[PDB]
C-alpha cells in the first residue's frame, strides 16, 4: 500500500461502460482477448462489470464472454480467460472526479489502463499522472 487511497463513490451492484474522456472511447474486451476502445455505444463487448476483491481492489469483468481486463508483463492489456495477479486493479478517485486504474502487478511503476485519442490501448510504462488517457468515467450500460 503505497499510494492515496481516495476512492470513488458508487459501488459495483451493476454492470457500467469504461468511458475514457480522452478520446470519448469506451473500453472493450473482443472474444479473441484482443483490447482496445470504442465509441459505437451498441457495441456488445463494452459491458463490463467490475467486482471488488478487497476495499480498493477490482477486477474488470467483460459481461458478454466473462473475460478479465488484465495487464502484461510488458504493460499491455488483454483479456484473461481466468483470474490472476494481472487481472487486479487499484481503483481510484483522481482529480476529484474520474476513475483511475492502476495494475497492482505493477503499482511501484505506476501503470495505468489507458486509451489514446485513437483509440487505442497505452502500454503501461507510457501512462502517468496528468494523462486524459487514464481518466474514465463508470456510466451505466
Amino acid at each position: 500500500h503505497h499510494h492515496h487511497f481516495n476512492l470513488p463513490p458508487g459501488n459495483y451492484k451493476k454492470p457500467k461502460l469504461l468511458y475514457c474522456s480522452n478520446g470519448g472511447h469506451f473500453l472493450r474486451i473482443l472474444p479473441d482477448g484482443t483490447v482496445d476502445g470504442t465509441r459505437d455505444r451498441s457495441d456488445q463487448h463494452i459491458q463490463l462489470q467490475l467486482s471488488a476483491e478487497s476495499v480498493g481492489e477490482v477486477y474488470i469483468k467483460s459481461t458478454e464472454t466473462g473475460q478479465y481486463l488484465a495487464m502484461d508483463t510488458d504493460g499491455l492489456l488483454y483479456g484473461s480467460q481466468t483470474p490472476n495477479e494481472e487481472c487486479l486493479f487499484l481503483e481510484r478517485l483522481e482529480e476529484n472526479h474520474y476513475n483511475t486504474y492502476i495494475s497492482k502487478k505493477h503499482a511501484e511503476k505506476n501503470w495505468f489502463v489507458g486509451l489514446k485519442k485513437n483509440g487505442s490501448i497505452k502500454r503501461g510504462p507510457r501512462t502517468h499522472y496528468g494523462q486524459k488517457a487514464i481518466l474514465f468515467l463508470p456510466l451505466p450500460v
